[PDB]
């Protein structure tokens, strides 16, 4: 039953984080009572990797801190050319 | 902008409550421009016949396509579970 809350809350965190151009994809997997989550964010292609890495880490930390029932969280980045 | 939250919740709920579904294994939503593409995988009895699991997956797909706004492509896969 927790998948619905996990996915909404995690998506809402990611979508409004600094440097996120938009969410690319979100995946939730039930493992017993736990939800494993993978999220991939679109980020400016020309950002430095140190900066994109900080963004991914901050999103991960915040989802882990704030979202109940999520066990593992992975946050990946997809570059996008910004018009 | 985004319709992802409604798509995921409504689709998960359709799949979870369908006949022969032991539970949802995973769900994935992808934003493609203004569209959402969805993949869902359901746990089913390991001993269900292929013909039966194909009917279940197709019915879930049809119902999500019919009921869930803003979803474009829908794929429904199955994962077998043998309890005993």
């Amino acid at each position: 039953s927790h998948m619905n809350d996990v996915l909404v809350d995690a998506y809402n965190i990611a979508k409004d984080s600094q440097h996120v151009h938009g969410v690319h994809y979100i995946r939730g997997r039930n493992v017993g009572e736990d939800v494993h989550l993978a999220i991939n964010i679109y980020v400016d292609a020309d950002l430095k990797v140190f900066e994109s890495d900080l963004v991914a880490d901050a999103i991960r930390r915040k989802i882990e801190a704030e979202v109940d029932h999520v066990r593992d969280v992975h946050v990946g980045v997809t570059p996008v050319r910004i018009a």
